[PDB]
């Protein structure tokens, strides 16, 4: 099943749908395709943060949040960019700006 405790994005993408209790997921640009089934059964996942400034530096196919439901924080200087994008428009119902 699992033998693990670190649902984290480091040179793989499978290790998230297991820790039921990760309310926040920071992610970086260009670090794998956010395929289907990443997040299945996240009984407490309610945030995502993107440490990149452009939408093409992320890829998510169609499957991005299968088995989940959360908002997508991006930096303000990327907000308009993501809203003009030829994918991430379809997630503009969940994108929002960051804060401190």
């Amino acid at each position: 099943g699992s033998h693990e405790g670190e649902p984290v994005v480091g040179m793989d993408k499978s290790l998230f749908a297991g820790n039921t209790v990760i309310r926040e997921i920071t992610v970086q640009p260009n670090i794998g395709l956010l395929y289907d089934g990443m997040f299945s059964g996240c009984t407490a996942l309610e945030k995502l943060i993107l440490t990149g400034e452009d939408p093409s530096a992320y890829s998510a196919g169609d499957g991005l949040r299968d088995g989940a439901d959360f908002l997508i924080c991006v930096p303000e200087e990327a907000l308009d960019r993501y809203r003009r994008d030829y994918f991430w428009q379809t997630y503009a119902a969940w994108i929002q700006p960051m804060e401190q």
